[PDB]
């Protein structure tokens, strides 16, 4: 039932080293990864371990926070838009299966909430 996990490194891609990326790396995704909600998020759906058989039925771009802290750590980006848009392939993915009130949805809001905090401003 589970899926191979996104790719976590890429050499058909060229890569960057930016100051945004680092932090992003370095201060987002760091704080975001000790929240005590960010433990469903810190590594793929295991929907066998889950029993839940239909979530690859429904989710067909899978992301979560321990894909990108390993492409993050492999300078997978060219640059932070792209690292941004998997955060948000994660949360949406989150709200697509799952419904207003759940409480998995309640742990997703409550780390995308600090997300867009920590993103509000980024290095120069
Ligand atoms: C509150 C609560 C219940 C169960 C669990 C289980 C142990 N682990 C886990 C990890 C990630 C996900 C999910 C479950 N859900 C399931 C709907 C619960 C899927 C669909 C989903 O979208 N994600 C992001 C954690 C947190």
């Amino acid at each position: 039932m589970n899926p191979p996990p996104p790719e976590t490194s890429n050499p058909n891609k060229p890569k960057r080293q930016t100051n945004q990326l680092q932090y992003l790396l370095r201060v987002v995704l760091k704080t975001l990864w000790k929240h005590q909600f960010a433990w469903p998020f810190q590594q793929p759906v295991d929907a066998v371990k889950l029993n839940l058989p239909d979530y690859y039925k429904i989710i067909k771009t899978p992301m979560d926070m321990g894909t990108i802290k390993k492409r993050l750590e492999n300078n997978y980006y060219w640059n932070a838009q792209e690292c941004i848009q998997d955060f948000n392939t994660m949360f949406t993915n989150c709200y697509i299966y799952n419904k207003p009130g759940d409480d998995i949805v309640l742990m997703a809001e409550a780390l995308e909430k600090l997300f867009l905090q920590k993103i509000n401003e980024l290095p120069t």
